[PDB]
């Protein structure tokens, strides 16, 4: 167990099980390869892992997003995976914080804004 693909991270974050995110931890450290890159995401839209996780939420509580954030911030680059968004023709500038507002959840908005998601991004 050294590698996943984008699909299995998407599947895991869809379910929302934190007990597996530990693996993603080491999968961030090696090969100097990060989640903000174009490989751990789709290529058509640009939907990253955080967006995919948010697009399905257990009523109003999740357990996979937060650990993913402190894992990413430990070795992430310029964009804290929260300042990054889609580069699609249909969706340009649309980031995860817009999704969090759209799904009517105070908690996730709180985490995103306190973790470094600046509210100045044009969708």
């Amino acid at each position: 167990p050294n590698r996943f693909d984008r699909d299995r991270l998407f599947s895991v974050v869809s379910r929302g099980v934190p007990e597996e995110l530990t693996g993603l931890l080491e999968y961030l450290r090696r090969t100097s390869k990060y989640l903000t890159d174009s490989a751990y995401t789709e290529g058509s839209t640009g939907k990253t892992c955080l967006m995919k996780a948010v697009l399905n939420l257990q009523d109003g509580v999740n357990a996979c997003i937060l650990p993913l954030l402190q894992i990413d911030r430990d070795s992430g680059n310029p964009q804290p995976l929260v300042n990054a968004q889609c580069t699609d023709e249909f969706y340009r500038g649309h980031s995860a914080l817009h999704i969090a507002i759209e799904k009517r959840s105070l908690w996730c908005v709180k985490l995103l804004v306190e973790n470094g998601a600046n509210v100045h991004i044009r969708a």
